[PDB]
């Protein structure tokens, strides 16, 4: 696990968990979660979206591993018709310009 060092990603993982309530079913689907999963994920947490969402993470990235970068997170928000969150996770992208280095 890792509770320290996920800079920027904090907004991407905190996002999936922050706008929960009805945001994971959109991020899960767009993150590449088969419908069969929404039925399993919900089946696992019938009273806690905040918990089921974190569960996708183990799968969410397990599929788009290479395409599971920070940009994928906000980039995904844009497709989830949730520009609101995508807006805050986009702030994540701004933090990358400081660590992404690579000036040439």
């Amino acid at each position: 696990g890792s509770h320290m060092g996920e800079e920027d990603l904090c907004a991407a993982f905190n996002v999936i968990c922050d706008n929960v309530g009805k945001d994971w079913r959109r991020l899960a689907r767009q993150l590449k979660v088969s419908d069969t999963k929404i039925d399993s994920i919900e089946d696992r947490y019938p009273r806690n979206l905040t918990e089921r969402v974190r569960e996708s993470l183990r799968i969410w990235k397990n599929t788009e591993k290479e395409n599971a970068t920070v940009a994928h997170l906000v980039g995904a928000l844009r497709s989830c018709q949730m520009n609101l969150v995508a807006d805050l996770v986009q702030e994540v992208q701004q933090a990358r310009d400081l660590q992404n280095r690579s000036g040439a």
